[PDB]
């Protein structure tokens, strides 16, 4: 896939490994590149324009937790304005087992209000033309860290919704796959918090052992990205790409 | 383990597959049964206590979705009045992606929630005796019925937020285990909401395929429950019961 002249929209393209992934992505050559994020940044805004300035760069002010209503709202003014989106990311995200409630709220339930709100754009039923959605994940989806269990189940959670909407493709006619990168040093200060306490030190003994670079990650990303595999679930662990295949224990037969 | 003579806490007993197996339960001459659930079924409460009069069986109306403060406020209640319980069952659920927040917050959040209550009187940190946990999954959490992808996922996050929960019980003193039924016809009435609507006859079609009695899950329930083994992902499919092996795509180390 050629992101050449593509529009392309990115929920939290300026936190943690979506600023190094955003770097590589606006290298590409897209035509629009709209960011949609909760918190506004200035900086990480300026060095992406200016990385390449041929990219058309919006910003605009995104809370996942609000409603599809607004989420359908917002995407239908950009929409509007683009006429076509190409290419949709969700990464918003957060890390703290302190905050069950808002954990879920960010890693799951935004991730599918949000995909659930631009279906009513691209749905190949309702005339659309289709789309492309890939969403962050995390390997902890596929085997958890015990210690952040809550995280761990969130991500488990959209492994599984994207799993479910490539195999919706031939309906929506839109493609999905999954991107899950193992630790990495993208959030700037290590230290979360473990759910009931049961590990105060998690970030600390995850970084004794291997890991990768933040730019690593994002060189993967986009990678991945440019295959377009539909239903592709990706692991970006140790600097490396790799589509790992989902054990079947059962199967609805539909 | 032998349920002679222990107190159990069953959320949402009288609801699906949740009566044949609190049918199932009764019979194993428990000391105490406390029954936790929205609304009261006065048939199903008197069933229950003619199956086994020996049982003391009380409810008490709870709302999965509450505050985890709540939580603890009837817990404490329980507790008080019991002394000791030797196991809790999360069996809430819906099934309806039509309603996107809701299949959530009660069949994930909810679970996590009330879970994260008992610790409170469980954790061996604290003193407490450590406990047994049950959580009512389902088979779609393995693989989704992609029809369904919101229930599909949120139970995936329950069998990952389960498996965590097993791997910290030398620190917990708390065991867990998931129990996860295949299609079976114990919903009275046939017939859910597939999200967006991309397949109006799920429950048609998902009938058309190998299924098991309400009964014959009960039964495996119970069997399972018997079984007490920490970190099982017991599988109850066409009347049998199975603990499947959980792939492992990647480890954490710690």
């Amino acid at each position: 896939m050629d992101l050449t002249n593509k529009n392309v929209i990115f929920v939290a393209a300026l936190g943690g490994i979506g600023l190094d992934t955003s770097r590589e992505l606006v290298k590409r050559n897209l035509k629009n590149f709209v960011i949609l994020d909760r918190v506004e940044n200035p900086t990480a805004l300026a060095e992406l324009k200016a990385i390449n300035p041929k990219v058309n760069i919006t910003f605009h002010t995104y809370d996942v937790t609000v409603p599809v209503a607004e989420s359908k709202k917002l995407l239908k003014k950009i929409f509007d304005q683009l006429k076509t989106v190409d290419i949709l990311i969700n990464g918003a995200g957060i890390l703290d087992d302190h905050q069950i409630e808002r954990t879920i709220a960010i890693n799951f339930t935004g991730l599918v209000n949000t995909t659930t709100a631009i279906l009513d754009f691209w749905d190949k039923r309702k005339g659309g033309p289709g789309g492309i959605i890939a969403n962050i994940c995390s390997v902890t989806g596929f085997n958890a860290i015990h210690q952040v269990p809550v995280y761990s189940a969130s991500k488990a959670a959209v492994v599984s919704f994207t799993n479910s909407l490539a195999k919706l493709a031939p309906i929506t006619g839109v493609t999905a796959y999954s991107i899950n990168p193992g630790i990495t040093r993208t959030p700037l200060v290590h230290t979360f918090n473990s759910w009931l306490d049961v590990e105060p030190r998690v970030a600390e003994l995850l970084l004794s052992h291997p890991t990768q670079t933040s730019e690593q990650c994002g060189q993967n990303f986009v990678k991945a990205i440019e295959a377009n595999k539909n239903g592709a679930i990706w692991k970006l662990d140790l600097g490396t790409l790799e589509a790992i295949e989902w054990t079947k224990h059962w199967d609805s037969h539909i």
